[PDB]
């Protein structure tokens, strides 16, 4: 099934390096400009975002009007809301290098949170766009084999659940 996820466009966050999850930051200007670009680089398919306001902005911007899903949210990071990446226990750096065996108190663990993300998936029935995070295209590249968190505003294509289709990113 052709999926086109998007990953929303940058916030204050991304280049404070802090663990951003259901913390509900606006874009930042330059964020909104990459959701700009997004429109025309998109297919005109069927809508779906999250409901965090960057992914629902970022939709907007993009030129579309998105059926909203808490499923698409990025994983909760519980009491890991908002800690810099830099400081981060060396067990809990290693379990999202790994995307594994992550559990923060409060949150969600990195395997329900993938039994949420893949158990959204299998419900398209038809080719579609996914306004989402950073979290959710990395866990669907990683299952196709392939790495890397795709930079804010960019988007990646995929034959769910069987390969990376291209990978697209604007400057």
């Amino acid at each position: 099934m052709e999926l086109w996820l998007v990953r929303h466009g940058e916030t204050l966050w991304n280049r404070e390096g802090r663990l951003l999850g259901w913390t509900d930051l606006p874009l930042t200007a330059e964020g909104e400009a990459q959701a700009r670009r997004l429109k025309g680089a998109l297919p005109s398919l069927p809508a779906f975002s999250s409901d965090l306001l960057r992914a629902r902005r970022t939709a907007e911007l993009a030129g579309f009007s998105p059926r909203l899903h808490p499923e698409l949210r990025e994983i909760h990071f519980g009491a890991l809301e908002g800690a810099l990446w830099e400081t981060l226990d060396p067990r809990y750096k290693e379990a999202l290098l790994r995307f594994q065996g992550f559990h923060p108190p409060g949150g969600e663990s990195l395997s329900a949170f993938q039994e949420r993300v893949f158990r959204f998936l299998e419900g398209l029935k038809a080719p579609a766009v996914l306004f989402t995070h950073g979290g959710v295209v990395r866990a669907v590249l990683r299952a196709l084999g392939e790495d890397g968190l795709v930079p804010p505003g960019s988007a990646v294509a995929v034959d769910w659940p069987r390969r990376v289709l291209v990978r697209l990113a604007l400057d």
